């Protein structure tokens, strides 16, 4: 059975659950984010935790596909966990059995192709709060395959009405379906603690992206009405139609026109229509882009160049030790949630036996971090004439090198 | 069978799919991006996501062509990867068997012609989200091979009214046609996760594109506008039509006529039309720049003299880590894309038997970064009279230097 305990019948698993579920495949977004005001999102965000994650969802996609920097930074985060190295260990002080299991996931894994693509999706759950991934069954023979990862939208999903923290699939139904065992994955990465739906790290960002686009659309308008300034004209009594439509012509025509002339009668003015400057706009602008920055990245000089040195070096490491214990952080969690999801219906479907669910083995990340080959190299001549016994294992371990074979 | 489990026929490798449609290849573009406003936008991008990929796709070459800023990030991009080299593997622990078959699709590869302009075409598909290539087969005795690369504009395409994920040609039918097996290179990178319509990189550049020319257009005219200042022409009652049309003539004259003279029964005024700036132009400007250049290039350091110093060795690691990883993404892959697309059928139509798609060859690009070789050099002394064993194909795969042979 699963790691949860629930009983996993073989079944199910020839057909996906969705397919069921025509009506979903044909569904087509609703765009919410399109003329957003601050009152509808904070409808938005409330209905979302009552249970209408499909709002909610579908706003999270718009808004990381309208702002570039919330994009920049969300890809740079992800990218980050993409390219470590990832590993298969057997339990801990495993046995020859234990270690050959192990082996053969790891052998299993490598050759999984779409191994990138499912990290990608399931990665989408830091920003989403959660990320659905539905597996596709097979038999070659004696062993079951995954044979596909399909990535899910969010807005396929609610809230359990008696459970916050479960989801469920829309199936017409008030209360939804339950997941079906072995038939998915899903990370649920916990930046805060709290329920599903306040867990997304998008729910934090989506004010400032509200401010960022309030400023930015209302720059463009501004820009729009700098250049010719508003003029009005004036007539006197008794002037005709012909001629007022004609008076609106030449007024109109005035801000490209260089010349004109009228009657002494008649008036002119000009306002200097705009008289503004864009500072207010650009600064605030500055401020959403540096909350969005600290809130993804932990940091800012990571996404625009820092006009300063002599304090460049404590800079420099916060942001290191900052990326690096969130990259651990991400990979672990992701680790975790491969490990429960994928590793163990493989090891109970392929192989013989019933496992305890205590030594299963787990995926693990590489987040060894490059030692200066240097500086080592040059410390231990003088500790091994001291008398010091260094064990090559922790040498070879932290400058990288494999033991030898 | 194609690495998908579509049946293969090889009676319609002779003709390419589209040749039955010649009213494909007499289309021309109908440039949407002219005279395009937020709400045409808007419009493009919501019908694009319902199928109607041909505007979304006419758009994008639009902006790529009318941008030069853009134009530059997307080159300095796809020349990026150009300059890698690659070379063909066996499976893992490959036989000898599987061994000759990588090496024979590595001769046929590397005096293959046209791959140069092959990986620049699939390439697109960063920018337009799909890029499609059209394969030209030949019989060379008893072997078969791509005749031609043709790239196809990704107008010619849409999606399929029953799968959203799912791309098709256009036939003047409602449903179009499926894809001809064996017959097409697909280029689909994953930038975020999502459906075909919306993963394109385009759709998330399309907004400051848009800021970027409506402020450069207001410019341009607020600079047509300086220097001669708008003046307006008044006379009295019983002027006749001959001396106003003098007057108006006058009035125009003035701005490069340094005098003139009139009765004192008339006035002229002068009224400093533009009285404006450009910096608001320049600001909006420069936000767009920095964005499109964090959203592709993941920096702005690249495309622009940082002035400043102190932080720039930290801002230099950070973009020297982003465009590696950048790199390796986009590498990673290209090469899963045409070990799918193009080794396979290779390898079932040109060798015996029908080896496991599990055991294919897979292309791979040289990721290798340059080490430096002074710090090696001094460290490794060290290190082999302390004792350590240092393996010499590490060294020799870390330094780029070949094996003795």
């Amino acid at each position: 059975v699963d790691v949860y305990g629930n009983p996993i019948r073989t079944q199910q698993l020839r057909e996906p659950q969705t397919s069921r579920l025509a009506g979903l495949a044909k569904e087509f977004a609703q765009h919410p984010a399109k003329g957003l005001t601050p009152a509808k999102l904070a409808r938005i965000l409330v209905e979302a935790e009552q249970g209408n994650l499909q709002a909610q969802a579908e706003l999270f996609m718009d808004m990381e596909e309208r702002d570039a920097h919330l994009f920049a930074e969300m890809s740079k985060r992800k990218r980050a966990i993409l390219g470590l190295d990832w590993a298969v260990e057997p339990p801990r002080n495993a046995s020859a059995a234990e270690k050959a299991d192990a082996d053969y996931l790891h052998e299993l894994l490598l050759d999984l192709e779409g191994l990138e693509d499912l990290l990608l999706d399931a990665l989408d759950g830091i920003g989403h709060g959660y990320s659905c991934i539905e597996l596709e069954w097979a038999l070659q023979g004696r062993e079951w395959m995954p044979l596909a990862f399909h990535h899910r939208p969010q807005s396929w999903f609610q809230l359990n009405p008696e459970d916050q923290n479960e989801l469920r699939l829309r199936d017409n139904s008030p209360a939804g379906e339950a997941l079906q065992p072995f038939g998915w994955i899903i990370h649920r990465p916990r930046a805060r603690s709290g329920y599903v739906a306040r867990s997304g790290l998008f729910r934090v960002l989506a004010w400032p992206y509200l401010f960022r686009h309030y400023a930015t659309s209302d720059l463009a308008e501004m820009l729009e009405i700098y250049g010719l300034p508003i003029r009005l004209g004036k007539y006197p009594p008794g002037t005709a139609d012909e001629e007022k439509a004609t008076l609106l012509r030449a007024v109109t025509g005035l801000g490209h026109a260089a010349a004109g002339i009228i009657p002494e009668t008649m008036a002119i003015d000009f306002q200097q229509a705009a008289q503004g400057s864009s500072d207010p706009f650009l600064a605030m602008m500055r401020q959403s882009e540096d909350a969005i920055s600290k809130a993804v990245l932990g940091g800012t000089l990571t996404s625009t160049t820092s006009q300063s040195g002599g304090g460049a070096f404590a800079l420099g490491q916060v942001h290191n030790e900052v990326r690096h214990d969130l990259l651990a952080s991400d990979a672990r969690q992701l680790a975790a949630t491969l490990s429960r999801d994928l590793l163990w219906p493989l090891l109970v479907l392929n192989r013989p036996g019933s496992p305890d669910v205590r030594r299963a083995p787990r995926l693990v990340f590489d987040l060894r971090e490059q030692a200066d080959i240097t500086s080592m190299a040059q410390s231990i001549p003088a500790l091994v004439n001291v008398g010091l016994e260094i064990p090559s294992a922790w040498v070879y371990d932290k400058l990288g090198i494999p033991q030898p074979a």
